[PDB]
């Protein structure tokens, strides 16, 4: 990733790996180690993503809101 991570990883059902990233996104990684996109968010995120039952990503930003990102990478909404 661009900076570093002090975000603690999540797991999806397909096993696809979350983690966010100083450098302001949230990464979705294959379990291969190939990028599978990364989600530009306002600010550093440090906080761990959550996942929904339907496979919603969850993540807080250093700036406002909570993101909710769909497993495609785009987003849902922002609070």
């Amino acid at each position: 990733t661009g900076g570093s991570v002090h975000s603690s990883p999540a797991i999806g059902q397909d096993g696809t790996i979350y983690v966010g990233s100083n450098d302001h996104y949230l990464y979705a990684i294959n379990p291969n180690g190939k990028l599978k996109w990364k989600f530009e968010t306002g600010g550093s995120v440090h906080s761990s993503p959550a996942i929904g039952q339907d496979g919603t990503i969850y993540v807080g930003s250093n700036d406002h809101y909570l993101y909710a990102i769909n497993p495609n990478g785009k987003l849902k909404w922002k609070f």
